[PDB]
DNA sequence: GGCGACCCGGCGCCCGCTACGGAGTCAACTACGGGTAGGGGGTATCGGGCAACGCGGCACTGAACACCGTTGTCATGTGCCTTG
């Protein structure tokens, strides 16, 4: 069958998400949070921008000049060792 | 007329795993009518790209006063000399 969830993809996600989790852990408070928002880490919809820009109350600009350093950081060698191996 | 064989149906199963071949197949038709679905056309709505512009530390603005420090200064007090 198709649906049978591989237990090797599975625990490679779990693993990958703690991964990740972390990693956003070791970013500020706010930029992960702003972060996780435009990309769903916490629920399954991410926030596009001014949607992130109304529970925190920051602009649409705003958010997005924060989620592009968030990208940057991210980019940043440091934090991207971890994460390359699991694609 | 219950016993009786016998007869028959009817059914029940028939060690273990790996590992080990493929193969796939015969007889209507058209007309209509709708409805959905596709296509492009155009339109309201959401999202992405830039300098001022919010701030804050401090810094300058020294300006304008304050804080001691100082040699300005004064009218007024001792010591020697001349005369009562």
């Amino acid at each position: 069958d198709s649906e049978a969830v591989v237990p090797a993809d599975a625990v490679s996600f779990t693993l990958l998400q703690e991964q990740l989790h972390s990693v956003l852990d070791t970013l500020s408070e706010r930029e992960a949070g702003v972060v996780s928002m435009r990309f769903g880490l916490t629920d399954g919809q991410p926030k596009t921008l001014d949607e992130i820009g109304k529970v925190y109350g920051v602009t649409r600009e705003r958010i997005r000049q924060i989620e592009s350093k968030t990208m940057s950081k991210l980019r940043h060698p440091s934090r991207s060792q971890v994460l390359r191996d699991y694609l």
